[PDB]
DNA sequence: CGTGAGTTATGGGTTAGAGTCG
């Protein structure tokens, strides 16, 4: 069905921020949360890969990997945290239910969200006290602000 | 450093137009 080849990375090593000033860190080895940072070096450091789709998609797709690793977010279902899934790799193509390392990335103004594209009405999100879920919204914070160049 | 008339559209350059590329 629907095909996304990869392009290239097109943003290194940016922190994502909630509407809270909450950034997201690592919480073990296989979840993100997210705290409020006096050192953002705590946070972590994202790339972002777009890719293309085989139909005339609305919103970009883009692939989300910590810097400097091979772990990627992977969606589950909702209200489930993110999974970082390691591959040796940036996939060149992805399709079926590979489609949970995808990302619709929308902005409104400054405020970023991302919607899985294996479930569209989910978005990225972070509750408190709790790993960074896919959440349908409030009061799960789904808006981001990116800050870029964190290396 | 990335193709080949496509999703040609875009937040963007990748957008022209078959020819560079090592
Ligand atoms: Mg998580
Ligand atoms: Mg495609
Ligand atoms: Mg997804
Ligand atoms: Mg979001
Ligand atoms: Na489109």
């Amino acid at each position: 069905n629907v095909k996304y080849n990869f392009m290239r990375i097109i943003k290194y090593e940016f922190i994502l921020n909630d509407a809270l000033n909450q950034s997201i860190i690592r919480a073990n080895d296989q979840y993100l949360t997210a705290a409020a940072l006096h050192n953002l070096d705590e946070a972590v450091k994202f790339d972002m890969g777009a890719y293309k789709s085989s139909k005339d998609d609305a919103k970009i797709t883009v692939i989300l990997r910590i810097s400097k690793t091979q772990l990627y977010v992977t969606a589950q279902d909702e209200d489930q945290p993110v999974l970082l899934k390691e591959m040796p790799e940036i996939p060149k193509t992805i399709t079926g239910s590979e489609t949970n390392l995808l990302f619709f990335w929308e902005t409104h103004g400054t405020k970023n969200y991302f919607t899985s594209v294996a479930h569209p009405n989910l978005f990225i999100a972070t509750k408190q006290d709790y790993w960074v879920c896919l959440a349908g919204g409030p009061p799960s914070i789904t808006d981001f602000q990116i800050l870029e160049n964190q290396a």
